[PDB]
């Protein structure tokens, strides 16, 4: 709480309050380095290979080149920087460009930057310019005060906001002061007061203040006066660091980086013994074998992933099939592959949106789409009881609504916040009874039917509220000048409050098991002394005494082929879930319309203090001490539908579903009603086409309504997920290989495992020699993606994980233990091992080594695209041409021979022949179509 006063100028130009510079990262971006990289250091696999940098530090451990060990790790760091070093800098950038935009101020008549900009001064702010901090409008343009305001990088509202002044400050200029509340974190919430000279006390609320990030038009300029002063901005609090996130992929490769690690350690220990224990120092031998066995495999993984990560969001954001889609977060795009769980809502995700009405029920006396001609007639007789009844209801409909009208040669275009009333004024303009033209702002209602010209104004309005459930208005008539009070909302709250009448409840589930969801109308008749007093100005004297008017019924078509969506879902054996909170009857006929139960699948509901339903209280008492139970009955059955949930207990099942499993679920929704099943998700997709945004701006992916994520989720994660996976493989599998050509190399010649290889060599078997087939292999596919919905039970080849297991290691590390023994063993014997020739064993080692790496990517090929088989022929003529004069120091010689060619054939043949026969075999015995 402040008192702000504009001709106080030093007492807050001076000090005590925050200036408008904003710093990010100085004289601690240094502190912010190791902190962040504090959960890069949590996973073992970075400590690991950072400890392979760090061991070289000692003046006893090098080994190798340092052009062998600078490069990984600055590529490394310059991979992990690249996303995010850019968009800091360029936010210092507009962050700098922002704080020096200079602005006119009313009493220094002269133009100041942002940063000598301060509170309680009045500024005029222009058409064409945003709106520097948060203020409050005091005098705008426009004589009645409103003003269109955007603020489309403030919050996620994209359309155009109404923003009005204070009336007894608008026609000012003497001096006003304002009066403050304490710093909020609230992104639709405001309150103030102002007051003038003889201490005259005037209201404020959002209405009336305009914050940091807000664009003005709808005027040439305004004046405005500042209340928030730097840090004191909700954009410093309503915006918050975005969590890291953890994909199972990693974590699995983190494990099985510590199995490697260990491997590799039992090994080093095992060639020390080996050697004899001698040169006393066994601990400098053990650690330098270690480095030299762990130089190859963890950075290259790395930078394949990350390479990975980059060409899957081009693929994803690059595809004709899928137009329009943003992926928001690049950190963890992969786990969309392996998703058991769906959780969704209806409003707009499962729906097109589009509303009709149906079937509107008054006094025993139902009217549906059919029969119009009895309305219509009424209605033209608007200028027996039953009649006025009706035309009444009709009145009501069309008066209580906030739908904003535009015009345009014919049929007549309404936009509003709520476009079930835009349901509803397109079903009364159908019946004859046309509205027009709309104010918003002032009085002004206009409703033209085959008659004559009608005109009514609102004497006072109150807004829609998420927790009120409600709605009212008091209208004053022009024509015959009465007092109607109008209530519109659902029945829940104001059952008790309209009369003692009986026909709502068996009504309301009749409409509720048609499935249709409905609202309720009442009326009362005012008076002016009333009205007077109450304008004096809770809430519990606007509501006194109603009267039924009737209810209406609006149904809405569905989402564009859920049925097809829905047999691939659960020929995927993916499992979907239904938390919305709607009604346990509309919800149950949206279901069955929707296909989402086939036939038998019992269905059970619970109320308290197959199939089952559960509604909001409910789910939150199993949730909250009969948790594990609960859990574990969930966890089986195939579908689970939930209903009247705000979002806390979403997030809630979120939480409890991801710590007792562990698995990875995909969580969808879009609007305001469910924010936090996106933040608190594993993934989140946003939709596009309905009137909330904010939350699928604030999402991690995004799709049109439904239809992409189901590809995105068949064909791209799973091929995804293929790909990582033979890319692990590959790299683990030709490290071991080189790692175990050491090994036996130390073993037939006990003089050192270095002496083997050293140089540019190893360096560029790491980066030249290998890369390029293994990002081959990262586009390689076998399905069509047209094909991909023929055959979905694929996925239930992947939720268990056969490809990615300790046995999985284990194959991998014993085939590559067999090709490196079978190549290293006969290579020796074929060559004679000795000192002299060591340049050919070396040589051909190293040949046939790359050779068989090269054609063994070949045989894990499924598709021959044009633009994948030229990548390894690139790299084989860059290998022939490598040796006579790119590296010709190391092995040196003539290699050329008749026999050389000959040896090297079989021995490529006898070690690629059993994997190939292997994967000859298995082909026809697990035929894929
Ligand atoms: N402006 C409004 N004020 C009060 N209740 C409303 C409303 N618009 C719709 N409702 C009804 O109240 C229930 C909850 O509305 P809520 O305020 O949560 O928005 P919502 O996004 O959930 C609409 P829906 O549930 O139909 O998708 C809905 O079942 C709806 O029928
Ligand atoms: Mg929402």
């Amino acid at each position: 709480e402040r008192e702000i006063h504009p001709d106080t100028t030093p007492v807050y130009d001076r000090n005590r309050y925050v200036s408008n510079e904003l710093s990010n990262a100085k004289y601690n971006a240094v502190t912010f380095v190791p902190t962040l990289l504090y959960e890069q250091f949590k996973f073992f696999y970075n400590l690991y290979f950072l400890v392979v940098a760090l061991s070289q530090a000692v003046p006893a451990l090098r080994i190798g080149y340092l052009s062998s060990y600078i490069v990984p790790l600055a590529f490394v760091l310059t991979v992990t920087m690249a996303k995010e070093a850019i968009d800091d800098i360029q936010r210092r950038r507009r962050d700098r460009e922002s704080n020096n935009e200079l602005y006119h101020v009313i009493t220094r008549n002269r133009s100041i930057p942002s940063k000598d900009l301060k509170v309680g001064d009045l500024i005029k702010v222009h058409k064409g310019d945003r709106i520097p901090a948060d203020l409050v409008l005091l005098q705008s343009s426009e004589p009645s005060g409103e003003s269109f305001i955007k603020t489309d990088q403030l919050d996620g509202e994209t359309d155009w906001k109404l923003r009005v002044a204070c009336p007894l400050t608008q026609n000012l200029i003497n001096r006003i002061s304002i009066t403050a509340s304490a710093p909020e974190k609230s992104i639709h919430k405001f309150l103030g007061k102002v007051t003038y000279k003889d201490s005259t006390s005037n209201p404020l609320s959002v209405d009336n203040t305009l914050w940091a990030n807000t664009v003005l038009a709808s005027s040439g300029f305004c004046i405005a006066c500042v209340v928030y002063t730097g840090r004191d901005t909700r954009q410093a609090m309503n915006t918050t660091t975005a969590k890291v996130k953890t994909g199972l992929l990693e974590l699995e490769i983190n494990s099985i980086s510590k199995i490697l690690c260990a491997c590799v350690f039992a090994l080093s220990i095992l060639l020390v013994a080996f050697a004899g224990f001698h040169n006393d120092d066994w601990y400098i031998d053990i650690l330098r074998y270690l480095i030299l066995f762990s130089t190859i495999i963890p950075v290259s993984l790395r930078v394949n992933l990350d390479l990975a990560k980059s060409v899957y969001a081009h693929q994803i954001e690059h595809d004709k099939t899928i137009p329009e889609t943003i992926v928001r977060t690049s950190t963890i795009p992969e786990d969309l592959g392996r998703i058991e769980y769906l959780l969704s809502d209806k409003t707009g995700t499962l729906t097109q949106n589009d509303m009709q009405l149906k079937k509107i029920h008054l006094g025993t006396v139902s009217y549906t789409s059919e029969t119009l001609d009895i309305v219509s007639d009424y209605v033209q007789s608007l200028v027996k009881d039953m009649s006025f009844r009706v035309r009444d209801m009709i009145l009501t409909l069309a008066i209580c609504h906030n739908v904003t009208p535009t015009f345009e040669d014919d049929e007549l275009t309404y936009q509003a916040a709520s476009p079930d009333e835009i349901a509803i004024v397109k079903f009364t303009e159908s019946v004859g009874l046309s509205l027009f033209k709309r104010d918003r702002h002032s009085i002004s209602l206009l409703h033209e039917h085959s008659g004559k010209t009608l005109n009514y104004e609102i004497l006072q309005v109150f807004p829609f509220n998420s927790d009120s459930k409600r709605m009212g208005i008091i209208v004053r008539d022009e024509q015959l000048d009465e007092y109607w009070f109008m209530q519109k909302g659902a029945d829940t709250v104001m059952s008790k409050i309209v009369e003692s009448n009986d026909w709502l409840e068996e009504e309301t589930g009749n409409m509720a098991r048609e499935g249709l969801r409905t609202l309720v109308i009442g009326r009362k008749k005012l008076n002016k002394k009333i009205y007077e007093q109450f304008q004096k100005e809770i809430t519990k004297y606007l509501e006194h005494d109603l009267e039924l008017l009737g209810l209406t019924g609006v149904e809405d078509k569905l989402q564009k082929d859920v049925k097809s969506s829905i047999e691939l879902l659960r020929n995927a054996g993916i499992k979907i879930w239904m938390l919305t909170g709607d009604k346990v009857e509309t919800a149950r006929c949206v279901s069955i319309s929707a296909k989402l139960i086939s036939r038998g699948q019992y269905v059970h509901t619970i109320t308290k203090v197959a199939c089952l339903l559960i509604d909001g209280e409910s789910l939150g008492m199993f949730l909250k001490h009969y948790e594990q139970e609960f859990f574990d009955v969930v966890v089986h059955l195939p579908t689970v539908i939930a209903c009247r949930c705000t979002p806390q207990q979403k997030a809630d099942v979120a939480l409890v579903i991801r710590k007792m499993t562990g698995k990875r679920v995909c969580c969808i929704g879009d609007g305001g009603n469910d924010v936090s099943m996106i933040q608190c998700a594993d993934v989140g997709v946003g939709i596009v086409g309905k009137e909330g945004k904010q939350a699928s701006l604030a999402a991690d992916f995004s799709i049109t309504q439904f239809c992409h994520l189901t590809e995105l989720l068949l064909w791209h994660g799973r091929n995804s997920y293929k790909r990582s996976a033979k890319l692990a493989q590959f790299v683990m599998h030709r490290g071991l290989i080189i790692a175990i050509c050491q090994a036996v190399y130390s073993i037939c010649s006990l003089f050192e495992p270095i002496a083997l290889y050293q140089g540019w060599l190893m360096v560029g078997y790491a980066t030249c020699y290998t890369m390029a087939p293994v990002f081959s292999l990262t586009l390689d596919h076998d399905i069509e993606e047209s094909l991909t919905k023929i055959y979905p039970e694929l996925y239930k080849e992947l939720t268990e994980g056969k490809s990615l297991s300790y046995k999985t290691f284990f194959v991998w590390v014993l085939l590559s233990l067999f090709q490196g023994s079978v190549i290293q063993l006969f290579s020796q014997a074929f060559t004679s091992l000795l000192d002299t020739d060591f340049t050919r064993m070396v040589a051909i080692s190293f040949t046939a080594l790359v050779v068989n790496e090269l054609i063994m990517v070949a045989l894990e090929i499924y598709t021959w695209n044009k633009t994948m088989l030229v990548t390894e022929i690139a790299t084989l003529l860059f290998y022939i041409v490598s040796v006579p004069f790119l590296g010709d120091y190391f092995d040196l010689g003539y290699m050329t021979t008749v026999n050389y060619y000959a040896g090297l054939l079989v021995i490529l043949l006898i070690s690629i022949f059993p994997v190939w026969t292997a994967k000859a075999i298995y082909r026809r015995l697990h035929p894929p179509s």
